[PDB]
């Protein structure tokens, strides 16, 4: 792997991850994007060199490090027009940040329009040399990162505004129904060894039920939060989520199917679609012939807790916080709506507006999309599921924070005692009332949006304008960030 200090060169090229080929987005010349690593505490310096020439997939770029708090470096967060102007083609831009206090499974992806779907997305791992789950396994390396990704034969701006994947990719590889021949990913295990697998959903849209024939999975991490271990059978993982699970390779030397059933496009697994291969050392070089059992024991979010059993911020009762907010989902034009307002990217990034002297949610553009948050306060946000917003279950994501999930989709219980904490949550479906809490530690504007990229493009986002008065003092910006906008605004519309 690469990093924490590395060049990330972005370019256009042809790729063929399901055996069909198309023009996509390459990172340091490879698809899928390379794994980046570091250790708890490291300074990351990722110098992102944009050499893209293809306007249809967007010449400009901007990169988000999904999961990292970025305290003091809000400018390096990534979302285009919230946290920077995009990097311009033929230019470089250095994201220089630290991760004290975090370690786990993370990923990076374009945060400009819907460009991550065209291929600028990869996993990050920050190891803890003192990992409390460490003695549960033998292997934890580049080979144990397992990515899921939806793949489309038409590019995001060429096909439907809300399309359907032709393939699912597992470690970059998988099959579409027209390509029952295409290569399969192979994950290699030695019998009697214990493995930490790090599961990252690189998905622009579908969730996936993930499961490995013949095996059970001991989940120990959610979106970079250490968990009390929780044994399961199958994991329904939503776009942008991550889980670490320990697998003990203690079954008959053989080939077993690894399955990621999407919630749309090609359901079930005929011909090894939505599939990859677990292969014990010494097993024949052949496709698995195993069967899934319906099996029980799925991951249930309301049953997970943090390894440390941390309480929700606030007091144990609905509204027991400094500010309680309710996000009412809706869909007016062909556009998603939160409390009546649809996110359109402002000309001047939200952070620059604040830095240029805007003082309140009311001065911030776009009007109706920005929420002012006070400093050092317990905040509660409820996001009641509704079919009024099509393409639910919507996985909502809060930048700059991990939050307690006080009420998970599919449950009615509220847990203030020891909830799971994570950064991406399924807002479930009619009658759910997913409710989340966090503390306002971290000054700056933080995107809070649906992680279905096509929903984001159609305006399904708000901005948590956190502790506005301390943003400028807390996030001094580097010269290069200040120059992003003047450079980007000078471009012709088809060099964008
Ligand atoms: C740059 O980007 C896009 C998408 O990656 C390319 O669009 C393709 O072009 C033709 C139309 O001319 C189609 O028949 C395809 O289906 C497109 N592929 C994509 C994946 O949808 C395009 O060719 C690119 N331009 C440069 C010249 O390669
Ligand atoms: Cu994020
Ligand atoms: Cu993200
Ligand atoms: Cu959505
Ligand atoms: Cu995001």
């Amino acid at each position: 792997a690469i990093g924490p200090v590395a060049d990330l060169t972005i370019s256009n090229g042809a790729v063929s991850p399901d055996g069909f080929s198309r023009q996509a987005i390459l990172v340091n010349d490879v698809f899928p994007s390379p794994l980046i690593t570091g250790n708890k505490g490291d300074r990351f310096q990722l110098n992102v060199i944009d050499n893209m020439t293809n306007h249809t997939m967007l010449k400009s770029t901007s990169i988000h490090w999904h999961g990292f708090f970025q305290h003091g470096t809000n400018w390096a967060d990534g979302p285009a027009f919230v946290n920077q102007c995009p990097i311009s083609t033929g230019h470089a831009f250095l994201y220089d940040f630290q991760v004290p206090d975090q370690a786990g499974t993370f990923w990076y992806h374009s945060h400009l329009s819907t460009q991550y779907c065209d291929g600028l997305r990869g996993p990050i791992v920050v190891y803890d040399p003192q990992d409390p789950h460490k003695s549960l396994y033998d292997v934890d390396d580049d080979s144990t990162v397992i990515t899921l990704a939806d793949w489309y034969h038409l590019a995001a701006k060429v096909g439907s505004p809300v399309p359907t994947a032709d393939a699912t990719l597992i470690n970059g590889l998988g099959r579409s129904i027209d390509t029952l021949n295409a290569d399969l990913a192979v994950i290699t295990v030695t019998k009697g060894k214990r493995y930490r697998f790090r599961l990252v959903s690189l998905s622009c849209d579908p969730n996936h039920v993930f499961s490995i024939d013949g095996h059970s999975l001991t989940v120990i991490e959610a979106d970079s939060v250490n968990l009390k271990p929780q044994t399961v059978d199958s994991i329904q993982i939503f776009a942008a989520q991550r889980y670490s699970f320990v697998l003990n390779a203690d079954q008959d030397v053989g080939n077993y199917w690894i399955r990621a059933l999407p919630n749309s496009g090609t359901r079930n697994f005929d011909g090894g679609v939505n599939s990859a291969i677990l292969r014990y050392d010494g097993a024949a070089p052949v496709e698995p012939t195993t069967s899934q059992t319906p099996s029980t024991n799925p991951l249930v979010e309301s049953a997970l807790t943090t390894l440390e059993g941390t309480a929700a911020p606030g007091s144990p009762a609905p509204g027991g916080v400094d500010l309680a907010l309710n996000m009412a989902f809706g869909f007016a034009g062909g556009k998603f709506t939160i409390n009546g307002a649809s996110f359109t990217p402002p000309t001047v990034p939200v952070l620059l507006q604040i830095l240029s002297g805007a003082q309140s949610a009311q001065d911030l553009l776009p009007s109706g999309s920005v929420y002012s948050l006070p400093a050092n306060a317990d905040i509660e946000i409820s996001l009641p599921a509704t079919a009024a917003a099509p393409g639910f279950p919507h996985p909502f994501h809060l930048h700059g924070h991990t939050f307690a999930v006080v009420r998970s989709a599919g449950s009615s219980t509220y847990n203030y005692e020891n909830p799971v904490y994570r950064d991406v949550v399924s807002t479930g479906s009619p009658g759910d009332n997913v409710t989340i809490r966090f503390r306002t530690d971290n000054p700056g504007p933080w995107f809070l949006h649906c992680h279905i990229d096509f929903h984001l493009e159609a305006g399904f986002a708000v901005v948590m304008a956190e502790d506005i008065p301390e943003v400028a003092a807390t996030n001094p910006v580097p010269q290069a960030w200040s120059d992003l906008c003047p450079t980007y605004d000078a471009l012709s519309p088809d060099d964008q």
